[PDB]
C-alpha cells in the first residue's frame, strides 16, 4: 500500500472533520508526522499494520479515546502520548512488547487495556496509577510475579492473565472486590491466596493448567461462581463446605487431578450441578448416596479412574442423561441400571465386562451404548427394547453370535462389530433400515454374510477385512463391500423387488 493514498485520506479525514479514523491493515510501516492536525480524534484504528513505533505527534491528539493498536511490530510507545487525558482503551496485543511502556502507566484515564502476546515479563508497581482500569488482558506473555499494586485497582473487571508464568498469586488482589472474570489457566500457580474469597462478586474462576495443590477454603463465599473448572493440577482433595457453598454452581470439573476418594462434603454439595467431570483421576469408588440430592445431575463422567464396582444406589440416578464409565475396571453392571429411565449416552468402553445385566433393556431414551474393549460373551435379548438406540458400539470384544432382537434396534445407524468371534450375522439383520455404517472387520469366522443385509438400504459404510467369507466367491470378496452387497442383493430372494 503506498503513503501516498494514506496521505490522502488523512486529507479526507481533516476535511470531514471526522472524530474517526481508520487506518486498519494498510500495511503501513512509517506514519506520517501531518496527523498533528487531527485534533478532533476521538478514535484512531492502527490494527494489522508494520508499524515499529508511532510518531511523538500521536501524543496531539488529546481529545482521543479509543487508540487500537493491536497486531503490529511495537517495541516502545512515545512519551507524548501523555497528553492523552481522555483516552479509555489502549489496545497493544499481537504487538512484541518485552515490558509494558512506561507512558502507558501514566495513562491514569484508562479502563480497558489489552496487552495480548507480547513477551512483557514483569508489571511494575506504577500500575496502581491506572485507578479507573477495568479491563487488563496481560494474556499469553511471561509473566512471572504480579505486583502487589495490583489490589489497588479497585475498579478492575477482568482480569485475563492466562498463558503466563505466576506461581502465586499476589494475596492483595483481594482488594478489586468488582472483579468478576479471573483468568489464570495455564499458569504455573501453586497455591491460591486466602484473600481470594473477597472477590465476592467473581463468577467466572479459571483454573486449569497449573500446578495447584488444595483450594482454599474461603473460596467458598464466592458464591457466584456457576463454573469451577479446575483440571490439570494436583488437587487431591476439596475443602469441606466449598462445593456446598457455591449454589450457582452447575459445572464442576475435577478432571486430570490427583483425586482417589469423592470429595468430602456429602450429598448436598452436587445438588446444583448439571454437570460433573471427573475423569483422569485414580477414584476407586463413588460413594453411596453421593448424588441424592444432585436433581439436576444430568452428565457424569468418570473416565480413566479406578471404579471396581458401581454403587447399590445405582438406580437411585433417575436425571442421569450422559454417564461416561469409560477406561476403569467394572467386571459386571447392576440390574439397577434399569433406573437410569433418562440415560441417554452409555459409554463403558475398556473395562472388564462380560455380560450384561437384564436391565439394560428399560434404558429406553438411550441413544449411544459404547462397549468397545470388553470381554463380552453375549448381549441379552432385552437389547432389542432400545428403540432409540442409534449407535451400538461393540469393538474388541469376544461376541460371537448376535440375539435375534438386534434387528429391532429400528433407529441404529452404527453398528460396529470389529475384532470379534462372529460366526454369522443374523438374517433380521436386514430391519435395520436406517443401518449406515457396518464394521466386521478382523472377524476370523466370519464365512459368510445373510442375503437380508442387502435390504439395509443405507448402509454407506461396511468393514470387511480379515474376514475369510469363504463362502462367498473369491472374486466377489476381493471386489470389496460393494461387490458384496451386490452379490447378495442378485443371488438373493430379493433380487427381482
Amino acid at each position: 500500500s503506498s503513503n501516498a493514498e494514506v496521505i490522502k485520506e488523512l486529507n479526507k479525514c481533516r476535511e470531514e472533520n471526522s472524530m474517526r479514523l481508520d487506518l486498519s491493515k494498510r500495511s503501513i510501516h512509517i506514519l506520517p508526522s501531518s496527523i498533528k492536525e487531527l485534533t478532533q480524534l476521538t478514535e484512531l484504528y492502527l490494527y494489522s499494520n508494520k508499524l515499529q513505533s508511532l510518531p511523538a505527534e500521536v501524543g496531539c491528539l488529546v481529545n482521543l479515546m479509543t487508540l487500537a493498536l493491536s497486531e503490529n511490530s511495537l517495541t516502545s510507545l512515545p512519551d507524548s502520548l501523555d497528553n492523552l487525558k481522555k483516552l479509555r482503551m489502549l489496545d497493544l496485543r499481537h504487538n512484541k512488547l518485552r515490558e509494558i511502556p512506561s507512558v502507558v502507566y501514566r495513562l491514569d484515564s484508562l479502563t480497558t487495556l489489552y496487552l495480548r502476546f507480547n513477551r512483557i515479563t514483569t508489571v511494575e508497581k506504577d500500575i496502581k496509577n491506572l485507578s479507573k482500569l477495568s479491563m487488563l488482558s496481560i494474556r499469553e506473555n511471561k509473566i512471572k510475579q504480579l505486583p502487589a499494586e495490583i489490589g489497588e485497582l479497585c475498579n478492575l473487571i477482568t482480569l485475563d492473565v492466562a498463558h503466563n508464568q505466576l506461581e502465586h498469586l499476589p494475596k492483595e488482589i483481594g482488594n478489586c472486590t468488582q472483579i468478576t472474570n479471573l483468568d489464570l489457566q495455564h499458569n504455573e500457580l501453586l497455591d491460591l491466596p486466602d484473600t481470594i474469597g473477597n472477590l465476592s462478586s467473581l463468577s467466572r474462576l479459571g483454573l486449569r493448567y497449573n500446578r495447584l495443590s488444595a483450594i482454599p477454603r474461603s473460596l467458598a463465599k464466592c458464591s457466584a461462581l456457576e463454573e469451577l473448572n479446575l483440571e490439570n493440577n494436583n488437587i487431591s482433595t476439596l475443602p469441606e463446605s466449598l462445593l456446598s457453598s457455591l449454589v450457582k454452581l452447575n459445572s464442576l470439573t475435577l478432571a486430570r487431578n490427583c483425586f482417589q476418594l469423592y470429595p468430602v462434603g456429602g450429598p448436598s454439595q452436587f445438588s446444583t450441578i448439571y454437570s460433573l467431570n471427573m475423569e483422569h483421576n485414580r477414584i476407586n469408588k463413588i460413594p453411596f448416596g453421593i448424588f441424592s440430592r444432585a436433581k439436576v445431575l444430568s452428565k457424569l463422567n468418570m473416565k480413566d479412574n479406578q471404579l471396581t464396582s458401581l454403587p447399590l444406589d445405582f438406580g437411585t440416578w433417575t436425571s442421569m442423561v450422559e454417564l461416561n464409565l469409560a477406561t476403569n475396571q467394572l467386571t459386571k453392571i447392576p440390574e439397577d441400571v434399569s433406573g437410569l429411565v433418562s440415560l441417554e449416552v452409555l459409554i463403558l468402553s475398556n473395562n472388564l465386562l462380560k455380560k450384561l445385566p437384564h436391565g439394560l433393556g428399560n434404558l429406553r431414551k438411550l441413544r449411544e451404548l459404547d462397549l468397545e474393549e470388553n470381554k463380552l460373551e453375549s448381549l441379552p435379548n432385552e437389547i432389542a427394547y432400545l428403540k432409540d438406540l442409534q449407535k451400538l458400539v461393540l469393538t474388541n470384544n469376544q461376541l460371537t453370535t448376535l440375539p435375534r432382537g438386534i434387528g429391532h434396534l429400528t433407529n441404529l445407524t452404527h453398528l460396529g462389530l470389529g475384532e470379534n468371534l462372529l460366526t454369522h450375522l443374523p438374517e433380521e439383520i436386514g430391519t435395520l433400515e436406517n443401518l449406515e455404517e457396518l464394521y466386521l472387520n478382523d472377524n476370523p469366522n466370519l464365512h459368510s454374510l445373510p442375503f437380508e443385509l442387502a435390504l439395509c438400504s443405507k448402509l454407506s459404510i461396511m468393514s470387511i477385512e480379515n474376514c475369510p467369507l469363504s463362502h462367498l466367491p473369491p472374486q466377489i470378496v476381493a471386489g470389496g463391500p460393494s461387490f458384496i452387497i451386490q452379490f447378495l442383493k442378485m443371488q438373493g430372494p430379493y433380487r427381482a423387488m
